[PDB]
């Protein structure tokens, strides 16, 4: 498992579009070390969720791993997630960023996302994400889009 | 082996200044993995290199792949020492498609790298693989050889 260096806020690569996977990286070890290396990262700095921007992959790939401080979750891997619904509920929650390591703050998420994704074998998923697990990706699907947590503040 | 998505002109990624690659990188699956899929990439567009950029890995990774010569993979790339003599030669780049310029480059360069296991080294280049060494290196700084 590697650690791998994290852009931090003032770096151009966070403001990106990252682009999607292709097929033929579907089910490939590329694919699988990529998401080990960001699943180590994610861990290193005890977060709950990382997306490929953040270290310089600009990519759509996700890790969302929930905890209290809501659900105790093991890190889903999310290939070009796309969020199909947001709820017309809307709730104010606390959040962090491993790019922002000096901040956090309240921000209004959808309480609930309806996401479309693929694993890194390429299955076709599709799950209604609520409450704390929701607003990390509804904030990890910001970061493919170039959107930091301080711009919804 | 993983061909990548082979960013064009006009996307930002190309135009960013790559990170260097971290002491953690070194030696590791993913760094092989990484050299391997450039390397794929590279070969099936029959290029004779290839910047991290291109395939939106925005790291200081370069493959020069030339006359023959065995693909050489360097990270964290430096040029120490280039000669007075300009040769200009004809480019093209996978990230351009259909463009073919004329462009003036250093006849030599001595640039100091790491291996992908970790071993600072230094190798000085002539010709054709010193423009190609040049090229990649302008990738890693957002420049497009269009732009010289
Ligand atoms: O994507 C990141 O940048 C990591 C991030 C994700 C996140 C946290 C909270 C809400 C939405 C998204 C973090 O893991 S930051 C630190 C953290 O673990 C945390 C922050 C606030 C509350 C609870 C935990
Ligand atoms: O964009 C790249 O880095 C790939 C590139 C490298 C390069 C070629 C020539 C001079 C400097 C750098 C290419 O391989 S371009 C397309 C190509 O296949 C080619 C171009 C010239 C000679 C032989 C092949
Ligand atoms: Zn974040
Ligand atoms: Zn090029």
């Amino acid at each position: 498992s590697v650690v791998l260096p994290v852009a931090k806020r003032g770096e151009d690569i966070l403001k990106l579009i990252a682009a999607p996977v292709s097929a033929n990286e579907l089910n490939s070890n590329w694919l699988y070390q990529l998401a080990d290396a960001m699943h180590a990262t994610m861990l290193e700095r005890n977060g709950v969720g990382i997306a490929a921007p953040q270290v310089y992959i600009s990519k759509r790939v996700i890790i969302v791993a929930s905890r209290p401080n809501a659900p105790e979750m093991n890190a889903v891997v999310m290939v070009n997630p796309e969020i199909l619904e947001f709820s017309s509920e809307t709730c104010l929650g606390e959040e962090g960023c491993l790019s922002v390591p000096d901040e956090r703050g309240q921000v209004e998420r959808a309480e609930m996302v309806k996401v479309k994704y693929l694993t890194l074998q390429g299955e076709a998923v599709e799950t209604i994400f609520h409450g704390f697990p929701a607003r990390i990706v509804q904030h990890e699907v910001d970061h493919l889009n170039g959107i930091l947590f301080v711009e919804r503040i």
